[PDB]
């Protein structure tokens, strides 16, 4: 079931989002948003700096201050205002999706069936955490009386990236807003527009002034004075390896801000012989090739197995073959541009390499169209590890496919890389499956599948793909601050 | 029962320990170790520097391979070579608590006494977790089986204190084990000794090679060399405050090392006018004093409500009056030396802006003694906030005693600093007990007491105070890595 | 607020609902439903028989079948239908209040203002548990891959009382269904009616059919039938501690199924010279006389240190004299009838216990009105430990105050019962609250207040008074079963 | 490596063991021990009933008092006095595997490397949970401090069977003393030996008197007395199911105390056409005819694939052919005797069944030997599922054969039983092995092995196989008893 929207959308939150109020940014600047597929303006948003971060911290510190209505609300209360976002969302889906797929270059049935719903879910998921976040009461050494409070942390700075904006928004706010915390929230330069629609909806839905903020603009300039800020406790990041390695430098160099991280991957696939060829096929494309290749996750490089390493590459180009390229509000369409020209240039310029380093060219490898950043969906068989294709995030439709014959030498391909965000493993056994997923050096591991997210597990990077982890229960404890209280008695018992 | 050592104490490890052997430098240089209650020069040991540090991380990355006895021990095992390691230093207790006393200006009944029995019980605390550190199985959304594993991180670099060398050591060492990863070991340039007798343990305890690895030497060589190690997967660093930026910021830069911080503080105790008045009184002076004042938890800053403020300060100043200084092996002396000659100056330095600024000196304010870094035990009382004693880490036996009145604004006055390690509250009201604490911006909060430290308990800091928690069931979350892990099914059941 | 029905209330659910679906009983009898405040009959509702259990149970066990609906839905999915529910009882809560006051002889404005909220709010917080079950991986001994999943038990028979038939209702089948198990409900004999209209209600919120079945009938018959049930795997009964010796035994008998009961007390106050006298007073008094007296946790003794002890008893007979009796619909009306003859006999019966054993008659003491089941609120003093009226369960409004010297000696009073359902202490002094709460054989202990109920904590008695914990995340546990998965592996690494 | 003892043992403990001293019978009567390969009495024990239950209750409810020596200590220290029991169980190895094997007709071999193995590491794994055992602080609805106390439950009475003496005490003793509560052991009449040198031990260890009370006797006098005591509150037994409902039973009708059985099955095991055949002969053959048949996980329904049946039935016959038969103290001897009459009638009884009922004798079928309960190593093929052998838990040395086509069928046959404690799942497949595990209704499965029991993991029953667990983290709950502690306060913060 894919419904549209039968007006056409207006867009109306252009500001920046302060104590549940639209504000002018303070030097009083602009700054265009465009549509990648037509390369057209779609309007200006308030430019936020320094100065409007810092209007922003000094409201959320305020809305976390100890005896404010967010500190002292029941933990049931902030969970059920939570739910009544995740309803007003639900509410708005068509707008949202419509306005997602147009801002972001996103095919409107995915925006639509999986951002969407993504984040209606993740909302609920969080919602339900609110008061089960509990502490400890400790059998400590000594006559004392000791229990932990898992308090919120406090003012948590919060950086989403452009590739899935709404899903990234949620899974920052979500858990933070969850555990009692406020938020100062600077959505991608190059996406602000539903985050803004989302705050019109944090105040339609009843959270205290200062307890949501939203500061659109620049990386540079609002991303770095989040990230120095003095009086901001955690920042959480999703986003480049290179940018992640600033921000935790930033932290250390301020007030040493609690860090969170999810960066970018190398996601190795191992398909051995045993697998089921048709699913692991089908898993791995989708796995490269989701969302115009613009996820961190993305299964950049295949290792496939000698002996069906050819039929893995045949039938991998003719499903490559199958898409139909244009703008991705058409129906029919299945894939729609890259967000910007930085990242068409990298992808563009990583193809070359292939090409040029010796990769066998098996479909695409330039752009397409006379407007917006499409490129071509590309595959490289014959791939090999110094290639830069091999090693570099590509961020763009581009699929790697690997051979090996050694399941030792595979493993340590796979490992030997300083990314560690994902990886998946497709085999019919039992012991291959278990023993392989230990070994891989992944914070998430499919099996038979790839690209499964859920609200109910924890997901993040080993190694520079990522610092901690959001989501599931684990997430929701990078979002406490621990409290440990001891009571001096006159004699305890067990 | 102070039982002593009968014959004199002979050094015997003095070198680096990497793959359960002793080393020579890569440069071949050594260092001298000081008694700083003699200014004696007791030994010389190896110097390790950067060089040194990448055969130990080889070593430890060596001993993390999947496939390695360490890796593929039960967990059960792991917990029995942490219980054999403190009954190894149990054996040893006189040995170590000589060699904490002779080396760390440490008063020798506290070391036999408290550090000594606290590093034993820490460690089989610890062990004891090693088989109960356990994953999840999740009702992910879809037919999937989905689980986790708390994985251990990897090569763990651990920055060790001066203050409690042992003490710090196993609280390192014991959950990093006990959850199965392996560490390179940084021991403070004016302590490394009983680590490196703890070392000889760990060989004899039966640890596989380079599953522990002792670097000693200085900060900025060795330290810097652990902090920035493109091979290291965690830092977990105890020190002052100022250390801890550089840390978190050459992580950053260099990694994305995963950053424990247990740093200094400014705590302050609130001594409310219904508290027990000697009891407040006892704990907030050895809140202070402890440890010749050398305690990141220095109850630094003492509020007192005024209708009690007086007689508060005449009882603690006598409490101060009655103490022996000298050498800490010697029976019934009660206070020790300062560590070394950058610590001794900074305290000296800091008492004269407390005389300077216009603090009232009850006692002490000056040295004392031929040798050794003695300094006099101090009361300042009338003091003030912007004094520099009042916002500066003394690291010394030096009491500062505040008066207020209103309870809103000593809370502020108390939360008004950039540090929150601990803080105390005297009071016999239950609501000003809970209300109080849940208030403090810091990590511990005693009630009625100061200094309760236990291993079932998590510990660390609010603010700049720290990143993270030690111990307890909390701390060992940090010494993991989570994976995730989701098998394609046919179809779930409930 | 409290808002009203505007047209009359109108019984529209009188059948035994099975497989989303209304049926007549096997015999075909019915029985009548009284307004205990007029004796009238309020309508005829479908008897309820073994026959009867015996065709919910395979509705109960169909549903629960391997790749059944309800066994292969998203967790997250049972959370929603959940909250679903909720919503539904929200806006349906006019009704249900008014429907729970004329059936259940219940007070409107506590009806509408409590019960409902408690209902809406524990179903809430029950679906946010749902996708939040979780089994554990464990590093067990050897080479393998062990795993929990915490399942669904099977087939659970609930029992329900009067006195809260709403509330009672979702505790039970909050947990029971976000667990993901299927249900056999026996409303009380007296109140089936507020459970009936929450079917049509589950029907609506689309729970798949089987899930939830509700046969109203009596105790002897239909709650037989389903402790003897050879084919429910567990039973859940809140009631008399007499009739929970009965199922228990049942238990054993038949096939073992597992047990939960939530029984009577006989809950003990101990109110100290320090205590704020007025609280004291004021809960002490509102934890007795709540909803008539017919409250599980009833602070049917309370023990009054002997020098405030004649204030304490002044203060609460004039409490006890404020209270205005009748139709607990109509406004300003604060007190309604005992539920039925049976319950009202009994109190009366022990009313003249007290008088004959010698207890002092402060107020009260007799029946009041024409009609309903109306009890005069009582006000013993001077009550002794082996007076009837301090022994045995009165289940009315009949308030005991005894006078303590010792607090040794009144803590073994406290505890001298076979009871254990909770307890209150009032008192200003941290160590009094702590030492004594945790001397108290009770399962739920208020320090300074008394009947404070809320979904984010476990309930349930120590000793006759219950086995087992509802509500809380300690709750959810009874309502799953552990299966433990060990896979033979080559090699395991932590 | 075996090594033996090298004097002959020497029987010492034959008394009753209260307040850590040895007791005489009340009546003072005793009863002899047999040694069940010889026939011949081993020694005499005094004989506990319910006079000396009285006892022993009475010292174990002082023991529990408030303010005992055992209430106070650190949790830390009870954990200390397990594993100090172990090292001294440890200690005493060789003794105790020699009067296991003597008195319980064991295979000394297992007796030392299995039994004695696994008793020194399931109480060094509980002992690590003493201080590790915590509740929960709360975010209540409401102005509010809410914390839960994980408190022991007090005196619990253990009932141990015959089968693994040494295994089963400390799996009753090591989580009921990790947790804090007192027990009364009713060791078997058959086996109360190897208990009652556990209990010198405990006496050496330091326990404080009462904690540990070990009654011999018979199950009928001194188990009933246990199960019916109106001031113990739990039971924990081991054994038949048909006991298990008389324990359950008297529970009920007694004072309601708490219940966890550990009963018998008829585990089955389903080999698919695509599993390693050799494993899963070796694995279901061991799964049946370990100690005897004497296990209550006995794999007594193996039922294969249509296409490897008889490959498989060939395979487990020739492998039941090796045993030899004797002495379970000389070394060689591969299967000792049944452990008394009784069991070995019923044996015998069961074989004859087999016989009449149809089923094909593949070898065994009689009896061995001049003395000693031997029973031939039976294997019957072509068993049917309305057979005596195929229902009833025999406890002897008969492997059952069943032969399957169906998947859907044989899970259906697979559950179709009263039972639940375990069931073996031989495939290579892992859809296979994930959705049969999930589908069979057992509390453990195992997956390409059989018997893999370990501390880490819970372990228990579905049905008639049990209520509760034992082991693992969750087992310990089950010897906590929780209360809930709420405190009214001025205002709540997160
Ligand atoms: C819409 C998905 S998130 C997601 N889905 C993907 C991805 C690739 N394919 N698919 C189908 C993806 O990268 N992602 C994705 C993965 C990681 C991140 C963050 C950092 O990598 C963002 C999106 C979801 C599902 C349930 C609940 C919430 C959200
Ligand atoms: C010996 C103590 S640690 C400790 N004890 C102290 C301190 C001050 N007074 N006392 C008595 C202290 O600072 N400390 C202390 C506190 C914090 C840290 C680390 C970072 O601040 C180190 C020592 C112990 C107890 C049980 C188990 C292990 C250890
Ligand atoms: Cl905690
Ligand atoms: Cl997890
Ligand atoms: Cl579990
Ligand atoms: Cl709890
Ligand atoms: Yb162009
Ligand atoms: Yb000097
Ligand atoms: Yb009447
Ligand atoms: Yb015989």
């Amino acid at each position: 079931d894919l419904p549209v929207l039968l007006t056409d959308l207006k867009i109306q939150y252009t500001k920046i989002f302060i104590n549940n109020e639209w504000h002018d940014s303070v030097s009083g600047k602009k700054f265009p948003v465009f549509n990648p597929a037509t390369e057209e303006e779609l309007c200006q948003v308030e430019e936020g700096d320094k100065e409007d971060v810092d209007k922003a911290v000094k409201a959320a510190r305020q809305a976390f201050q100890i005896g404010s209505p967010w500190r002292t609300m029941d933990a049931s209360e902030r969970g059920r205002l939570l739910y009544k976002l995740a309803d007003l969302i639900e509410r708005d889906r068509l707008l949202l999706a419509t306005m997602e797929s147009m801002n972001g270059g996103k095919l409107y049935s995915n925006a639509y069936l999986s951002d969407l719903a993504g984040c209606i879910k993740t909302l609920r998921y969080c919602a339900g955490w609110a008061d089960k976040i509990q502490g400890r009461t400790i059998p400590i050494d000594g006559n004392f009386f000791t229990y932990t409070r898992h308090e919120p942390i406090g003012v948590c700075g919060q950086i989403i990236p452009w590739n899935f904006p709404l899903v990234m928004l949620i899974w920052k706010i979500g858990p933070a807003l969850s555990c009692g915390n406020t938020v100062v929230v600077k959505p991608a330069e190059q996406t602000p527009l539903t985050a803004l629609h989302v705050a019109s909806l944090i105040k339609e839905a009843g959270f205290p002034p200062g307890v949501v903020n939203i500061v659109p603009g620049y990386g540079p300039t609002a991303g770095a004075a989040i990230s120095s800020h003095m009086d901001i406790d955690k920042v959480a990041f999703t986003g480049s390896t290179e940018v992640g390695k600033l921000i935790k430098e930033a932290a250390g160099k301020s007030n040493l801000k609690r860090v969170t991280l999810e960066l970018g991957g190398k996601s190795p696939c191992i398909v051995l012989a045993d697998a089921d060829l048709d699913n692991a096929v089908e898993f791995a494309h989708h796995g490269v090739f989701y969302h115009q290749g613009q996820c961190c996750i993305a299964a950049s490089r295949i290792f496939v197995e000698e002996s069906i390493y050819d039929e893995f590459v045949r039938r991998s180009v003719e499903r490559a073959k199958k898409y139909i390229l244009g703008n991705p509000l058409t129906p029919g369409v299945t894939q729609g541009p890259q967000i910007d020209k930085e990242q068409y240039d990298k992808i563009l310029d990583l193809i070359e390499s292939g090409k040029k380093e010796g990769a066998k060219l098996e479909c695409g490898g330039g752009p397409w169209g006379n407007k917006g950043y499409f490129v071509q969906p590309t595959v490289f068989s014959n791939v090999t590890d110094e290639m830069r294709i091999a090693k570099e995030e590509i961020f763009g439709p581009v699929q790697q496919i690997m051979k090996f014959k050694s399941l030792d030498d595979v493993i340590k391909r796979a490992n030997n890389t300083f990314y560690g965000l994902s990886a998946g493993v497709f085999t019919k056994d039992i012991d291959k499956a278990i023993t392989i997923s230990s070994a891989l050096q992944a914070g998430t591991v499919w099996v038979n599948c790839y690209g499964v997210v859920s609200a109910q597990c924890p997901f993040g990077g080993f190694k520079m793909s990522g610092n901690g982890r959001e989501l599931g229960e684990y997430g929701f404890h990078e979002y406490t601050e621990v409290k440990t209280v001891t009571v001096k008695i006159s004699q305890k018992n067990s």
